């Protein structure tokens, strides 16, 4: 079959952005979003999902990409919320850093960034460790803005999780070709 790596961003320690409300935790949002996209893509058979983290546990960006490597994952896909000193900022990104790596971008984003219903900030190049260190088609993707009162309540409200979700999931099974 073909693996799938998904990486909920930070974890433990590694709170990753803290809300402007203050209340929420990146590390949270980006656990919730790699098991809901674990749960929609487990119902193909055709693919193997693995997730470098399903709990809130600690792991170096070396590690993510350490499993990704050892398993020949045949995409990466790491899972972030977005922060910035202004709390206007807002919108959905994905990151590519390798050549390689730029179909899988276009097609995740062709069904990612639709699915937030975010300002649309397009697909960017980002020298981050677990994209640039993987040798497989692997990017990463910043939901929303937690610095934005607005936004934050959204990327931590349920439907638009599922709904997104959903989107991230269809960037993989339509990149792979495993529908
Ligand atoms: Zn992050």
């Amino acid at each position: 079959m073909k693996v799938v790596v998904i990486d909920a961003g930070h974890g433990a320690k590694d709170s990753g952005a803290v809300g402007i409300s203050r209340k929420n935790y990146e590390k949270t949002f980006n656990l919730a979003m790699a098991l809901k996209v674990e749960s929609i893509l487990k119902q193909n058979p055709k693919l193997e999902v693995v997730l470098t983290r399903s709990d809130d546990t600690f792991l170096e960006l070396k590690q993510r990409v350490k499993v990704a490597e050892n398993l020949k994952a045949n995409v990466f896909v790491s899972i972030h919320a977005n922060s910035s000193g202004s709390s206007a900022s807002n919108g959905t990104e994905t990151y590519y850093q390798r050549s390689a790596s730029k179909a899988f971008a276009n097609v995740m984003h062709k069904y990612f960034a639709p699915a937030t219903g975010l300002t649309d900030r397009g697909i960017r190049y980002g020298n981050f460790h677990v994209i640039r260190e993987t040798t497989m088609p692997a990017v990463l993707l910043e939901v929303g803005y937690l610095s934005n009162a607005k936004e934050e309540a959204t990327l931590f409200d349920e439907d638009f999780q599922n709904r997104v979700a959903q989107g991230i999931a269809d960037g993989i099974t339509e990149y792979l070709d495993v529908k």
